[PDB]
């Protein structure tokens, strides 16, 4: 009878395929190749979160700086600046200076605690990963890392980088099963033309559609196709 | 005329292709994908065994906290709570702290005689060989651990992960040959649709039924057709 | 005109293919995927040898209690624990204790002096090679090995096990060269139906038939059309 | 409503299918196989931004001397030698004698200063990453110069080369995830005929078309179909 | 006009599709799976140099003993000990004891200039390039060797064994070049049949047939089809 | 208007779907498998050179005597042993003897100037290059040998081996870059037959035709059809 609680996400058909959205307090692993909409799609669930629910996010980025993501943001029509001078929306630097994850999970408790925020994305670990080559370290610190995520109690959407568009689900092939949901973005060519793909693959402890359905993405955000 | 002994394991449908269920006293492996319901398989065994046959169980898990356990079952309509307070089930905690295989299998084995549990299930033995990455290495330490299990006289369904949903059978592709039985859980995309598919591909000592065989995933549990 | 002597297997419709059997005192590698039927045609070869023609056996295995064996055997209807008893049938026990490859062919000679035994079967050397890396080691020792079972004279079957249905006919792609003779067995899967296939690829000095020929495994033991 | 700024490469139909063409101050990835049009791509680039809009660039090689690029410009009708005596174009030369990247970034940030250019293309950062094997180095590296442009202000157009025409972007597959844009030159065999295709994966923060769109090399230059 | 003097082999049909056979004084590759019957080609090109030529040759073999070569040829009907007896056949036995290439090259000199033979035969150098595992190595001892033998003056006919069907002309992908000849022999299957193949790819200095040409083994030697 | 000048190389076709041959000057590589035709090219390119435009040409040799090219060429009925008596031709051998790049390109520019020759042809500069396993080190060694023959000026075809018929164009996958004109040599099997095909990928600063143009060997030379 009793199930585990959602929060939509508030991207348009999302909820439908994913049965009330994401869940609640659980880590939320994206994995997709270069141009399929990772950052875009955690940006978008920020900012529907933060507009309709009015609850704070803080997003955490590792290779773009913040007015990069700013400007990308306006594109689309989202004003991002006012939200971070308002104290609503909060971003992380952590990119290394052109010129330790206890410093940036502590960093990031701070920031929850400070803006009261209830919503985290990471633009990617792949990158604090990479420090890492082996698969044992990299599932070690993905799990403290998901860990202490879920004690913390905020819904994390971590986002990371994919090679081939059909085969493992990350670059080390473990991200897959250490992280509470999974969910695969693909940017496949099929007879000269690009059609995107998006499939939810595990949702654990809930229900799910399950397959590829299409999303475009438009000039107002994510239209996914239920 | 003379055959081994089988329990049946009161999955809808897997009694009927496994003819008569797992060997009593074999260690039975479970190989499939992310999202594939291997841990919902192993949670599925030891409840029915609990509810039908009277006969307590031991859950060992390495990368889920029983809380998350209690609410992946509560989401299905299973009670393990009452279960784990009343002392028909145990749940083992070895993961590690986000702050030796002798240790876990005497934790094992005292669980079996204090609980006086007949039925085990492992979530991921593959996080342990990750510590090490020779084959030979991964291949002693399960060959030891099946041994062990053997000798303490509980019926073991241990389930690891594999990377690829046509190949090895194993992340190292070893955990086939040494595992007295194993099942092979399928995942695969075909149309831009994921088909589940169960099959088990050697019972020793016994017979059972070959090939691919749909099996869906419902509220109440796996249902399977034969 | 003259040819190498022959001994029958007794195996059903096995004789028909290989045109008379194994030849007498040559090693035989017998390569097959988890589930294909190796250790099942080692153990029906000995036993059929036994009734028929009266000629002892010695069986050495590597990853498996004697007892799982006179189990299985006893699954088929096979009484190995008489023919053990009565000292017709010896079983080798050279399994790693879950609490020097000189040493074991000195054992393997030392129990044909014993018994007079005229054959021999071996469910995996494998397990022997997994302690080193190269294959040029792997080649030295396998050599070393059939050259000492051609020196003692007795009928050799060796059963390695393989990763992919199509492709190495071992784990390290040595063994198909060293060996005098080498039998593959299949377990392919074609339209979610797991067909099972025998196929012989050499047989040094004397002539043999070649392709795939369906077996199947039954109660009494594994049935071949040739 | 607002968008990021675009500048005309003045390519014969690339500003078409890239919706402007590209990005004012950031570096675009230009991979493709040897004989795609990488260099031809960035040479025209630079000299149709010269021609039209009268604003200098600065072209920078590793593998090719500044008198084999005038030669190959001058096949097709460009006067390279004009350009660079007047003082208008500057090319750079950091190939090894045939007898550090702060240094390399510090001769870009004179040169720009020095010739007030508001255009760069790199001919090849592969042989600067053939330095270092670790693909973390080597991240680390392309993110410090795509960084490093960045704050310069001029519009990067880096060109690397792949090994397979499908599969990475990349001969390590993690430069496609660094640079703000990448561009996909295919130069595939069907029916023993090469065609040649030009795709645009992404572009961060604006719109683009997606797919492959034939371009054909001619005497004049690079003529692209929308 | 002048063309590169040629011995016929007397294999029934080779003649045709080589062109006149193999070339005097050259080594020649003989490269193919296990069962494909390379040992039985050079078999059958020394015992019909002798018999039909009345040329003496030289069998050197690495992992057979010699009475195994004696009792495989006598299969075919070949009296090989008769000729050794008379000293017309000589064997060289080069195998490790079950209980330094120059010293080999030497001991194949003293055999040539003993027995005063014009054809040379080696059953495996693979075994011999095992020992180092760079492909440099192997690369440079087989040419040192293939050059004593062309010094010497002796028709040699080199066989190697290859892993795939389809690919590499050898284990390690060097042995294809460093030949003077190379000689594909194919054992496929297709349509659970499997099918023999001969093919020759190059033939330096003279023309050759180019394309699959069956041949099938029989009692009495090797039948191609030209 | 002003194009880079070219040479004949007088073979049958080539020159036509080259659109004047080799470029002057710029060091041409060959790749292709054992058996395509590459030394065969450099060979009758020197010669034709040597015997229409009266051209001196140095061909350098790894793995073949100085001898086995002459007979090789007599085959076809070409008299290098004339050329090279008259001084007209000029072989220089670099093999290791069966009992420093800077010493061969001296002893190259050395001939060079002895002989007036405005033509080089290489047998294998992979032998050389397998001194060296690292790719970076390959790729210095060869621009470095290709800077020194543009200063030099003489027209080179550099031949390299590949390993496979589609896929890289060099067994390290580097030599496609450095190159000026790479040329791709072709034998694939389809239909259990050989069709040797010749194509041209890339010329840099001039153009040329595309795809795969069959190209047949026969007594007198290689005849192309454009
Ligand atoms: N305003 C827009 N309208 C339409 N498509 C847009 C717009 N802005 C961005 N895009 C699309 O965004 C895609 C990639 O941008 P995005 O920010 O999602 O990067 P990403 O895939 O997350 O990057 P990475 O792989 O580097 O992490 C491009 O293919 C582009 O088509
Ligand atoms: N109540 C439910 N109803 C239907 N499907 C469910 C339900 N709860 C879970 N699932 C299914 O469970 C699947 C995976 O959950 P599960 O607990 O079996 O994980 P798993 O495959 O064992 O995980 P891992 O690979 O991390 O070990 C999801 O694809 C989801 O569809
Ligand atoms: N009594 C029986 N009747 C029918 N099939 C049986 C019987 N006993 C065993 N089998 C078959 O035996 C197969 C595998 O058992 P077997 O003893 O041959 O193992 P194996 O393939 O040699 O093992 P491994 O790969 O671990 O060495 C199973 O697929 C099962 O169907
Ligand atoms: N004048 C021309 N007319 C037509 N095609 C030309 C002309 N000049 C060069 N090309 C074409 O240029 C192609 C490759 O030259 P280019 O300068 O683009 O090299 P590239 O692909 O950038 O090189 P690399 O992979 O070594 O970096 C050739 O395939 C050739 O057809
Ligand atoms: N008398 C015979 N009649 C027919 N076929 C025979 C006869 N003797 C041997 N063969 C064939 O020889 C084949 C392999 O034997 P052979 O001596 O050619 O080995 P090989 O392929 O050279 O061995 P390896 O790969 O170990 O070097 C078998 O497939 C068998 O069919
Ligand atoms: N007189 C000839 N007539 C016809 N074909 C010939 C003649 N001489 C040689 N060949 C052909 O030459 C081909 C290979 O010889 P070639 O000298 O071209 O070697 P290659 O491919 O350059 O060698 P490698 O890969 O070892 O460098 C053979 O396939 C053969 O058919
Ligand atoms: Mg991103
Ligand atoms: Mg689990
Ligand atoms: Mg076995
Ligand atoms: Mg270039
Ligand atoms: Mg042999
Ligand atoms: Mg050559």
């Amino acid at each position: 009878h009793q199930a585990i609680a959602k929060m939509r996400t508030m991207i348009e058909g999302f909820d439908d395929i994913s049965h009330g959205g994401l869940p609640i307090g659980r880590s939320t692993l994206v994995s997709g190749t270069s141009g399929t909409g990772k950052t875009l799609f955690s940006i978008q669930f920020l900012y529907n979160g933060i507009i309709e629910f009015d609850e704070p996010g803080v997003f955490v980025t590792f290779e773009e700086t913040p007015q990069d993501i700013i400007k990308n943001a306006r594109s689309f029509g989202w004003d991002l600046a006012k939200l971070v001078d308002e104290g609503k929306l909060f971003i992380l630097d952590a990119s290394p200076d052109p010129e330790d994850l206890s410093a940036l999970i502590e960093r990031i408790n701070y920031a929850i605690q400070k803006y009261r925020a209830r919503r985290v994305s990471i633009d990617s670990v792949t990158s604090v990963f990479q420090q890492y080559d082996a698969s044992s370290v990299v599932r070690r610190e993905l799990f403290r890392l998901v860990a202490r995520l879920k004690q913390i109690g905020a819904t994390t959407v971590m986002t990371t980088e994919r090679i081939e568009e059909y085969g493992p689900i990350a670059r080390y092939g473990v991200e897959e099963f250490v992280s509470d949901n999974v969910v695969i973005l693909r940017n496949v060519l099929e007879g000269e033309r690009r059609r995107r793909t998006l499939e939810i693959l595990k949702l654990r402890g809930t229900s799910h559609m399950k397959g590829e359905y299409p999303f475009t993405i438009t000039d107002h955000g994510i239209n996914i196709f239920p």
